[PDB]
C-alpha cells in the first residue's frame, strides 16, 4: 500500500470482491468516491463519512483527524468510512489497492496523513506542462491522495510579469477551467498562484489589478490561491508591503468569498543560504502575516533536503510551521539530466513542523511521477517511509510491463553532475565497488577480479536490453516520448562500455583496433546526439550514466589505450569525448557556440563568426565574417545557428 497507512492489521485470510452485493450510504456518501467504488464493482459495503447514517456502527472507529478513514474487510462486510468526504474518497484509493484479482484481503486500516497538505508545485523555468499532462497528473495525486497542486509555471506569462495583470485568453481559460473540474473531481485542490513582484508598484492601480486577477480566477472555479515572492529584485522584495498585500487579499477576498481555502505565500528569502539573519524580512513576515496564511521555504539552500534543524529555524522566525516546497525533482538548472531516483534526505520526524510539503518538479511531467509518487507516501506516513521499496512501487505503477527496465534506466540516471546549487544525488551504487576496484588494479597493473569484469559486462548488457524494451513500450507513451533521448545516449553508453572491456581482453592488434575503431564512433554518436537532442538555452543535451558508468567507461579506455601504446609504439588517440573541432582543456560545443573549458582554435568548417566573449570584460562582434582559426569563459559564437 502507498502512501503505507497508520495503522493496518491483516488476517492472512482473503475474500471475493461480492459478485452480489448490498450498497449502505452510496447517496449520502461523498460522489468520487462512489463513482471509484461503482467502476471497482448480499455482502453489506457500507461507504459513508461521519455523521452519515451508513457509517453509525464504526463511529468510535473513523480516525479524528482531517481526511482520515476507517476501512474493513472480512468475510461479513466492507466498510469504507471516511472522517470527513476527501476521508472517504482516501479510502477508496486504499481500497482499490487491496483489491487484486477479483480478491481482497482481510485488513483493518485506521489512516490519516501527518502532514496537512501533500502535493506538487509547477514552480519550475522551462516549457509548462501540456493540458494534458496535467491531466494525466491530477488523476495521479487523488491516487496517490496527494490534496494540492500549485499552478506557478515561472514562464507562463499570465502568470508572472508583466502578463500578471491580464485575464488568460480565452483558450487557456478553458483549459484552467478543465483543470479545476478535474482537480475538483480528483480531491486535489488546485491553487492558482501569481508572480507579481518583478514589476508590481505598491499602488492602488496594481493592489486592483492583482485582486480583479484573482476575480478571474475564482470565476474560472479557483478556491485556493498563492502570491509568490521568488527570484525577484527590486522594490517588490519589501516584507512590509508584501505582508500587507497578503493580509489585504486575505481580509478583502479569501475572508470574504464563501468558499476559499488555501492562500499561501512564497517569500523572497525562501531558504536560509538566501535569508538575512541579521534583516527583518522573514521576522517581519512572521510577525505581520495574518495567521492563516501558509509561508513557503525550500530548507538551508534552493535545493536542499529538510532537516530538523533547518525547519526549527525557518518556524522560530515566521511562527508557524514551514510550507515545505522541496525542489526535487526539478531539473531546470540541470536540463541536460533526467533525475529518476529514489527521494531521500528528507526527516522522518518532523511531520508536526510543517504546514505542507509539495514538491517540484522537472518539466517533464511523466518522469516526474517517480519522485511525485514517493514524495505522496513519505507527506502522508513520513514515519514508515521506506526509500527504496517506494521508488520500485512508484516504477511498478507507472510502467507495469516495463517495470525492471525503467528501474535499470533511473538507477543509472539520479545524479545532477556539478552544478551551482551544490546538490548531488547517488547513482549506480550497486556497481560502484566492483567499478572502483576494477578501475584501481587495472591503472595499476595489478590484476582485476574476473567476477567485476562479468558485473560489469552483465550491467552494459541489461542497460542495452533495457535502453531497446523501453523505446518500443506503448504503455505510457507520453513517457517514452520524454526519455527517449537519453534512452538513445544510454544505450550507446552500453554499446560503448562493452566495446571497451573487449578491448581490455585485447587478443590481438587486429581485433584491439576494430574495437578501438568502433569506440571512437560511438563518441561520434554519443556527440550527435548530445547536439541535437534537449538543445535548450542553457544546459543543451543530453547526459546520462554520469556518476559512475560514464567515468568508469572513459578513463579504462584511455588507459588501455595507453598500454596499447606502449606495447605497440603506437599514437592512438586516448580522448573520450567526441570533438570536431580543434584546440589540454577539452572544447566544448553549446548550440552555435565552440568554447573553451575554462590559444589557437581551429574549427572543422568555415563559419560566419557572431563574437567572442573571453573572460580572465571581453568581447567582440565578428559581424558575419568567415571564421575556421582563432588565435589568441573563451567562447566563439558562430552562424549555425
Ligand atoms: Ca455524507
Amino acid at each position: 500500500l502507498q502512501p503505507p497507512p497508520q495503522q493496518l492489521i491483516v488476517q492472512n485470510k482473503t475474500i471475493d470482491l461480492p459478485a452480489v452485493y448490498q450498497l449502505n450510504g452510496g447517496e449520502e456518501a461523498n460522489p468520487h468516491a462512489v463513482k471509484v467504488l461503482k467502476e471497482l464493482l448480499g455482502m453489506l459495503i457500507s461507504i459513508g463519512e461521519k455523521g452519515d447514517k451508513s457509517v453509525r456502527k464504526y463511529s468510535r472507529q473513523i480516525p479524528d483527524h482531517k481526511e482520515g478513514y476507517y476501512l474493513s474487510v472480512n468475510e461479513k462486510e466492507i466498510v469504507l468510512a471516511g472522517n470527513d468526504e476527501r476521508g472517504t474518497y482516501y479510502a477508496l484509493q486504499t481500497f482499490a489497492q487491496l483489491l487484486k484479482d477479483g480478491k481482497l484481503p482481510e485488513v483493518e486500516i485506521k489512516d490519516y496523513p501527518s502532514v496537512r497538505y501533500r502535493g506538487v508545485v509547477e514552480g519550475f523555468y522551462g516549457t509548462p506542462w501540456s493540458h494534458q499532462a496535467r491531466l494525466s497528473q491530477l488523476k495521479f495525486y487523488g491516487k496517490n491522495k496527494m490534496n494540492t497542486y500549485i499552478y506557478g509555471p515561472k514562464d507562463d506569462p499570465y502568470h508572472s510579469a508583466p502578463n500578471w495583470r491580464l485575464p488568460y485568453p480565452d483558450k487557456e481559460a478553458a483549459q484552467l477551467q478543465e483543470l479545476v473540474a478535474v482537480a475538483n473531481e480528483n480531491e486535489v485542490d488546485f491553487v492558482w498562484a501569481i508572480h507579481p513582484g518583478q514589476d508590481i508598484k505598491w499602488n492602488k492601480e496594481d493592489r486592483d489589478l492583482l485582486l480583479a486577477k484573482f476575480e478571474k480566477m475564482y470565476q474560472l472555479g479557483v478556491r485556493s490561491f498563492a502570491v509568490f515572492f521568488d527570484d525577484i529584485s527590486g522594490e517588490g522584495t519589501n516584507p512590509q508591503k508584501q505582508a500587507e498585500l497578503l493580509n489585504y487579499i486575505d481580509e478583502k477576498f479569501a475572508q470574504v468569498k464563501p468558499d476559499i481555502n488555501q492562500l499561501v505565500m512564497c517569500p523572497t528569502e525562501y531558504n536560509k543560504s538566501w535569508s538575512n539573519p541579521n534583516g527583518n524580512y522573514l521576522t517581519t513576515l512572521g510577525d505581520k502575516l495574518n495567521p492563516s496564511i501558509q509561508i513557503m521555504w525550500t530548507g538551508d539552500r534552493v535545493i536542499s533536503d529538510i532537516t530538523r534543524d533547518g525547519i526549527s529555524w525557518i518556524n522560530e522566525r515566521i511562527k508557524r510551521p514551514a510550507y515545505i516546497w522541496w525542489n526535487f525533482p526539478v531539473s531546470d538548472y540541470v536540463r541536460d539530466h533526467l533525475l529518476l531516483g529514489p527521494v531521500y534526505g528528507n526527516d522522518t520526524t518532523i511531520a508536526k513542523e510543517m504546514s505542507g510539503f509539495v514538491t517540484n518538479p522537472m518539466e517533464h511531467a511523466e518522469s516526474s511521477k517517480i519522485a511525485i509518487y514517493s514524495v505522496a507516501s513519505y507527506a502522508w506516513n513520513p514515519a514508515k517511509y521506506d526509500t527504496w521499496q517506494t521508488w520500485k512501487d512508484a516504477i511498478r505503477t507507472i510502467l507495469p510491463s516495463a517495470a525492471e527496465e525503467l528501474e535499470c534506466f533511473a538507477m543509472h540516471n539520479s545524479d545532477l553532475g556539478p552544478n551551482g546549487h551544490g546538490y548531488r544525488r547517488e547513482e549506480s551504487m550497486d556497481i560502484q565497488p566492483a567499478a572502483e576496484r576494477f578501475l584501481k588494479a587495472f591503472k595499476e597493473g595489478k590484476n582485476y577480479d574476473k567476477a567485476d569484469f562479468e558485473t560489469l559486462q552483465y550491467t552494459f548488457e541489461r542497460m542495452k536490453e533495457s535502453a531497446d524494451i523501453l523505446l518500443m513500450n506503448t504503455e505510457n507513451k507520453p513517457l517514452i516520448v520524454e526519455i527517449t533521448p537519453w534512452v538513445h545516449q544510454f544505450k550507446l553508453t552500453a554499446e560503448m562500455g562493452e566495446e571497451v572491456l573487449k578491448m581490455v581482453e585485447g587478443r590481438n592488434e587486429s581485433y584491439f583496433l576494430r574495437k578501438y575503431n568502433h569506440v571512437k564512433a560511438l563518441q561520434q554518436q554519443m556527440f550527435y546526439i548530445d547536439q541535437t537532442s534537449n538543445q535548450n538555452p542553457y544546459q543543451p543535451g543530453v547526459k546520462t550514466a554520469t556518476r559512475v558508468i560514464k567515468p568508469l567507461i572513459d578513463r579504462t579506455f584511455a588507459t588501455v589505450v595507453k598500454f596499447f601504446n606502449q606495447k605497440f609504439n603506437a599514437h592512438l588517440d586516448a580522448t573520450t569525448d567526441y570533438m570536431p573541432h580543434k584546440m589540454n582543456l577539452p572544447l566544448q560545443v553549446k548550440a552555435n557556440r565552440v568554447l573553451i573549458s575554462p590559444v589557437e582554435i581551429e574549427l572543422d568548417a568555415i563559419y560566419p563568426g557572431e563574437n567572442i566573449q573571453i573572460n580572465f570584460r571581453l568581447s567582440a562582434g565578428l559581424q558575419k565574417a568567415p571564421v575556421k582559426f582563432v588565435r589568441f569563459q573563451f567562447v566563439l559564437t558562430i552562424e549555425k545557428k
